[PDB]
């Protein structure tokens, strides 16, 4: 239901958008969010859903807010408030100056030098999974590739057993698209419960895995504490288990529905890096926010200290004012503008791993399975949250049109 309208919010700014169950979700989750950018809607609106919060609907305001960390703090970055308050991951729950020291440590496990390290294991696993699917002429892409590929890469990088994936995937699901079986705080508690003994073991007997690197690392000189290491590893788990996993399904659903864009990439494989970028814009999928540190007049709207503001990273690139014809996918876009990996001091540290996983998937899938479609009669359902997603993606192809390499 709807929270009572606070006294300082004018009535002409009310627009009751539900980020966990938007009205037009049946048309596609990105399209459902894009109703916030129709001609009747102001640049900054208030929704009474999920406890009541502001929403910035346009790339210009979203970028400005993410840059101004003095007014828009990441101390409480999730809606609803009880989730944002419980949220204490590092570095995301910190503002500069304190935040920055932890980014260098995190960069040690997912930074560009490390991604070049994993280059061939990433390639090897993608090829292995796709060739296993190729003769079947069908798959459930979410379960058969979108989950195993990024998650098994992350679990190897973190030195965690693959048998733990269903448990951990359940918990990160509850932090991003809750089904109501757990609050965010309970899921976060359960994630830390998993991590605490592992952190302890790898500070006594350190190794070469990402948890060992974070847990034995230094933070601008001084040792990291066990608690900080846990709060960093929690974040890396969510990123490894929820981001590329869900993005790959949006991308493959689009290609399965658009033979012309497929053929363009088969005909012209060197455009695949650019296509990755244009797909990251069109099927952007993260939406978090900030909390006001003081009363502040922002673009002619009076924001109050403690107000939460959703700053949908998803919406910047779908904004017609940043990209003409924003809902159309054009691999030859001159200037692809988006904030899919965030903006400001919290720019995604995993984005280099993410791009490699996406580009390797596209190259290696189209090589072996150039021609595929949605299974006949299937209605693809999307789900909305902090990270939006695809419920299921049944694909079909003629094994005779395929190639083993
Ligand atoms: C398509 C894939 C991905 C997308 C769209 C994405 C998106 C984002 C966004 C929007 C933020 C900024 C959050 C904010 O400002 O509140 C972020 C931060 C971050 N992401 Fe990613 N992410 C992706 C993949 C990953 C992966 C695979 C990892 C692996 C560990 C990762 C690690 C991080 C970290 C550590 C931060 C925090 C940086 C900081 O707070 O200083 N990301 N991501
Ligand atoms: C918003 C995020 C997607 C981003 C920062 C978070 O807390 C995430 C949920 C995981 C990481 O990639
Ligand atoms: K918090």
């Amino acid at each position: 239901n709807l929270a009572p309208l606070p006294p300082h919010v004018p009535e002409h700014l009310v627009f009751d958008f539900d980020m966990y169950n938007p009205s037009n979700l049946s048309a596609g989750v990105q399209e459902a969010w894009a109703v916030l950018q129709e001609s009747n809607v102001p640049d900054l609106v208030w929704t009474r859903c999920n406890g009541g919060h502001w929403i910035a609907t346009r790339g210009q305001l979203i970028r400005e807010a993410y840059e101004d960390y003095r007014h828009f703090s990441s101390e409480c970055p999730f809606i609803p408030r009880e989730a944002g308050e419980a949220y204490d991951f590092i570095p995301t729950s910190m503002d500069p100056p304190e935040q920055r020291q932890f980014r260098a440590l995190a960069n040690q496990v997912v930074g560009m030098p490390v991604v070049d390290k994993l280059e061939n294991r990433i390639q090897e696993l993608a090829c292995s999974l796709i060739e296993s699917l190729r003769p079947q002429g069908q798959c459930n892409f979410t379960e058969d590739y979108a989950e195993p590929f990024p998650i098994r890469i992350f679990m190897l990088l973190a030195g965690l057993p693959e048998e733990d994936i269903p448990h951990l995937k359940y918990l990160t699901d509850q932090m991003t698209r809750p089904d109501g079986s757990m609050t965010f705080a309970e899921a976060k508690e359960a994630l830390y419960d998993y991590l605490i003994p592992i952190i302890e073991q790898r500070r006594q007997k350190p190794g070469t895995d990402a948890i060992s690197i974070v847990a034995n690392g230094q933070v601008n000189g001084r040792p990291i504490t066990s608690d900080e290491a846990k709060r960093m590893c929690g974040l890396l788990l969510v990123g490894g288990l929820e981001t590329v996993v869900n993005f790959l399904s949006f991308s493959m659903e689009f290609l399965a529905k658009s033979p012309e864009h497929r053929q363009e990439l088969i005909e012209r494989p060197e455009r695949i890096p650019a296509a990755c970028e244009e797909l990251l814009r069109r099927f952007s999928l993260v939406a978090d926010g900030r909390i006001l540190t003081s009363d502040y007049e922002f673009h002619g709207v009076q924001l109050k200290k403690g107000d939460q503001i959703l700053l949908p990273q998803m919406l910047s690139g779908l904004d017609e004012r940043e990209n003409a014809c924003p809902m159309h996918v054009d691999f030859s876009r001159q200037k692809v503008s988006h904030t899919t990996f965030g903006h400001g001091s919290h720019l995604c540290l995993g984005q280099h791993l993410a791009r490699r996983e996406i580009i390797v998937t596209l190259k290696e899938w189209l090589t072996r399975i150039p021609d595929f479609s949605i299974a006949p009669g299937a209605q693809i359902q999307h789900k909305s949250g902090i990270v939006s997603g695809v419920q299921a993606l049944p694909l079909v192809w003629d094994p005779a049109t395929t190639k083993a390499v």
